[PDB]
């Protein structure tokens, strides 16, 4: 039977070459993922996982909290950070597997999204039923302690190689200064136009009056840019603009805050610019963002009770995540949601990644790279099966008992 | 016969998914274009095709002015926009036919014959858009034809630029809210970027009496392309001797016509100091919405200013500086090139040039449509890539042409139902 | 015989249309490239490949100087410049011989490697170090005579690639004659994140002129245009002071390639966020040699200050350096190093080889060229990724000796 | 295949439909033949109901300059059928649309066609523009753009469903009456469709008295109806205030804007305080006082103080809810599909010709059935296989519902050939 098709559909038995046209020398490797997450007191939660990501990170994990609210826990990786042995990468195959071990407990909804996790419109335990409207991306209420399997299936071939965010040589004054060598090929890009003429007038107040521009809904997983500029006008003497953008969390959290503008004194019939420069690095982003937001604050140094403080702008921002549309990098996206679990069991999650890589300068020179095994009807075969996907069953969520069924039908034929 | 190559010489037989690597769960689809365009006075004009776009936009077109200059008149687009159902997108196959359709009631005789011809560049990389002058674009054959009777027609056949290509970001709308109404917010066609630098000034000298209300000059103009978002960056450096001097700066982007399109301030009663170098950053987006017709040229303008001169005294100053703009998915290979040409002369005014085809697409759905739209790999077929290189190499043998008369391509249709 | 094979593996012979998936119209062409480099003192030097450039550099020649550095002699280029003609291109097959054609008045060695990352990536580039820059016996060669020679096989480093845009001149027009512009490499940019300073706290006692620093330095690799964004803050308490700061593009030989003002008199405003924005585009014609690495350095000063007044501020931030087309591969990565030894000074090494290219004309050469899909041939692929799966068993080498690269031609043929 | 012959080419004849509902009938082949003439603005539609079963083929509306259209005519068969038979069925159609004529002053060619066929029934598209309908369905082989009109386009009724039963025609039946005006036929009514509305919950209504009444609107909705419908319900009024009386009418809207039947529900219902004051209603609408198609209904309601003076007040709140039942309107063919073809850019004046045959099969009305024998028909082993095989195959055959004419004349060889 062919390698790549057994990678493909069982991760767990190890890596394999891609069989498209991507002819580059690289090694093969597995990296496992192990954890045993918490259950928080309303006894939900929800599991991220980036079942395409191209290197290390594998999902999150969130505790459901009794207002509501999602809370995040932490990151889910792979045993090893890969960045720091190799340079680029490529995802083979992939598998997860999520079950209650601190055993009747429970239940699981899965689904598999093909968007990215700000782009879902309900993340509620019954809400996802609805995320995909395919019969095979999609299970409903599987008992926790039987748990539930996450298949990684592609979303495209003949991929390039990802850079892997690895460090670069670099020295520095500052013991805290990062450089890397970021995931960059097929940015994805959003563009934001905050004002068209806006015009925005209020009473003097001492310290300022605040005003939230706009709020979007944007993901970034890793390094991101974001450029653009505002220009204000004015008849009005004596105003200073402060302006902030905040990247908030899929929790509602704020995970980055940077000062756009501070002290910009407005300059009466001119345009008044104010750009925006900003460059947020991975080592920043704490956990998966989901919306950005512009915050204005207005001034009058020397102003009165009764002076008019009043504005009009108009702009637009690009924002700009390196690497953000490679697929894999931020959709799909499958969710694993788990309700009426005891407070205090453990949630165990274990599975197996597969990569193409390409080592780093120190390990190229220890680790052999070839083009990988020619296998003449290998993709023929993967789309045929593919291609059959739903007369076959293949799922990208099963309930844990039936993908070992379908494990030995496939092994025994 | 195989599903793929139906769908490519025969795009309105519908959509098939192609036979290539980039195997995503997608859902298929055929956008009709459907248009009734009116012939302007000197009875002459010319539609662009986008025959790969990735996407809604189907072309524009221009009518010919007696001054000899074009003027633009609408975009060509799919009977719906598709970023508002789908997020990602990948073309199929594609044909429009152009031609004339009616005769105002007085003109007995019918008139005018088209030109056609598939360009491998940009719209603002041809050197000569006229009539006659098209013929000569390309030097294949297959993707030129002439003097077509307007009343016969003309067919545009999409033919590949490059398979394996990966799904293009849509330019959707994305989830916000503003204290503005007119906000937008959108997530654009990106991967593969198009890039033009541009070096404006390499210690030029200018020097020039003062005057009230400035002197003005255009530092540089130069051709690019663009129909979607896209950004400009970068940065002048400034040096002078001269005392209270100001700069005012400005962007132009041009379109098709020569009319302009878009304008921005880049610098606005910047002020000068001696000995220091002074610092004219370019922080520029152009948002999709805002690009009313393809822009085929960017300019530069500067206006050197002296607040409390007087004639008599000297302004001056040297300039250092380079600028990059970059198309958003511009060198995704459909998105800019290639482009089909149509142009027609000596058709009676007012008379109507109709416009009718089909898109074929495989797309991903937006979140609200993915609940009820169901995706999926695709048709196992495999000697269907085999047999459209086949067809694709054999291209002159065969006769497949990207611009045809339309009764030849009716004869081709028929020659090939038989065949298979 | 298969052509493409043949091209592949004696690209001398002529080029082939690679038989992949990318389908256009394009034109097939071979460019010679032929330099008769000189020796210098110390009989020692290095020449620097890169065997998948998809355009006219091929490399960079640098000779060994008596203190232990390298200095940079001049550019390998095609024998046209291909972005005068086209405007797109990918390269089909390449190969190139290095040898000794002269004796002023038998001297010397050549080692050679093919390194899979970047040139600035390499750990080692001594004589001898060279050979551990692989594990691949098949991509490093030793102590070959400088009479005999060493071929350099271009080997792919994947297939499917698009075509690339070659930097050619637009049209424009502008008051400067010294104006330039073009439409450059863009797709799969290669980015770098650099987070020079994380709160990074500075201090000096004033001094006429001002306080020095450099902040960081580190590798990076560029070829052709790059741009520079980002933004640095800086917080102070002390009155009066006013920051320079300027970048630093270095070469592979230590000199300074490129420079450009970042801040010029910017004087900082206490209790404030002071921005400093990083806006830099550097065009292709301004690199004269390979860029290795880029340094930051801000100069600190208080105008009216004497001595025992004290200069201090904190500092944040990151820039994101984009190496337009960088991860396009062939463009950066890999690298084919051959380093000679013993030469006699006055010497000739003589390189000699053939680059075959599918391009895209300008709109001129359009006009008068024509382009097809080019021959369909059903197993090409499947042959070349046999053979290259069997690479170590064929022994196809990406260096070799010259007479063994012969001698495997007949044994082809 | 008789039966597939007769499905793709209507116009060669009828045959029997190869399903499982035997019944004794007879076959027979109504043409429709109009020359309709465009307007000033030289745009206008014809909406067909490719599976009616029965007389009734379309409507034509023309465009008028202040952008809504106006009902020209209907388009029946040749003959009345009704007149003669009692039970139909729907076995194949289709219908030709092209201009025929020039009015004095053109000489060569004007105007394109647009067609589609949509899966609702009229009021259900959302766009009804030239334009707009290319987008009413997503089936690539139900839409046709820009056709020449001179060419002409051909309408091809493809199934929506089979195993269908006979339906009743809306023939008329024995019965006299001291009205001469008096009309009694058995309808069209086996697979009612069923409208539910709640006109109100507890709304509340307030005004200042004025004499004559104070008139509202207190819903609109679209609904579909070609034939008799049956409106039932009530409504249920609340009031402190003493004297009220009112006035309730229902409105049913045609396609065009223009009202076509009006039915009182309340004439002077005076209001008593306190109490809930029911108002049901019992219309029954016959299809003879239908003009043209209905797209809408909406309820009125005149409030009123006979004895009331300026700056008196009129309130009350009501709850209510209606049952629109279009007597065998759910039938497949009886309001869906419809196929729209849009025309512009023809000479004012000119003539759109419509030319189609309908196919099927019927059972006579009692004085007809004493001459016309009646049959189950050919029994045909393979033909509803090889139907079902043709139309799961209908993309890869290009089987259209709209057709450009040339396109469909060289189909039929293409078929006659094989
Ligand atoms: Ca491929
Ligand atoms: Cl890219």
């Amino acid at each position: 039977i062919v390698p790549f098709i057994r990678s493909l559909l069982m991760p767990t038995t190890g890596p394999a070459s891609i069989p498209d046209d991507t002819l580059e020398k690289h090694t093969l490797r597995s990296e496992t993922s192990t954890y045993n997450l918490t259950v928080g007191d309303t006894g939900s939660g929800l599991i991220v996982f980036f079942p395409g990501f191209p290197g290390s990170i594998v999902g999150a994990h969130y505790t459901l909290q009794s207002n509501g609210n999602y809370k995040f826990d932490q990151m889910l990786l792979t045993a090893q950070n890969l960045p720091a042995s190799y340079n680029y990468c490529r995802l083979v195959s992939r598998s997860l597997t999520v079950r209650s071990s601190t055993l009747l407990n429970g239940t699981i909804n899965a689904v598999t999204f093909q968007g990215s996790l700000s782009e879902l419109t309900d993340v509620s335990y019954n809400g996802l039923m609805s995320a995909t409207a395919n019969i095979n991306d999609k299970i409903g209420n599987v008992l926790v302690g039987e748990g539930v399997t996450v298949l990684s299936l592609p979303t495209s071939y003949d991929l390039g190689y990802v850079r892997l965010g690895d460090p670069i040589p670099a020295i520095g004054l500052d013991p805290k200064m990062v450089a890397t060598c970021d995931s960059s090929d097929r940015p994805r890009v959003y563009t934001i136009t905050a004002a068209d003429d806006y015009q925005f007038s209020s009473q003097y107040q001492s310290g300022g009056v605040t005003i939230t521009l706009f709020s979007a809904n944007i993901d970034a997983i890793t390094s991101l840019s974001i450029g653009g500029e505002l220009v204000f006008h004015t008849s009005v003497h004596g105003l200073a603009l402060d302006a902030t953008i905040y990247l908030i969390g899929f929790d509602g959290t704020t995970v980055i805050t940077r000062a756009v503008a501070s002290d910009n004194g407005l300059t009466t019939g001119i345009d008044n610019l104010m750009p925006f420069n900003l460059v947020i690095p991975t080592n920043e982003i704490t956990q998966p963002i989901t919306s950005i937001k512009l915050e204005i604050v207005t001034s009058k140094s020397g102003g009165q009770a009764g002076d008019q403080m009043s504005w009009s702008a108009s702009g637009s921002l690009a924002v700009t995540i390196h690497g953000g549309n490679y697929p894999g990098a931020l959709r799909p996206v499958t969710l694993v949601a788990y309700e009426r679990v005891a407070t205090g069991s453990v949630v165990t999650v274990a599975g197996v990644s597969n990569f193409e890589l390409i080592p780093n300068p120190e390990l190229a020179k220890n680790l052999v790279t070839e083009y990988g095994r020619f296998d003449p009807g290998a993709m023929n075969y993967t789309k045929l099966i593919l291609s059959e996907r739903e007369r076959l069953g293949i799922k990208t969520v099963w309930p844990t008992r039936e993908y070992t069924d379908f494990r030995e039908y496939f092994m025994e034929v």
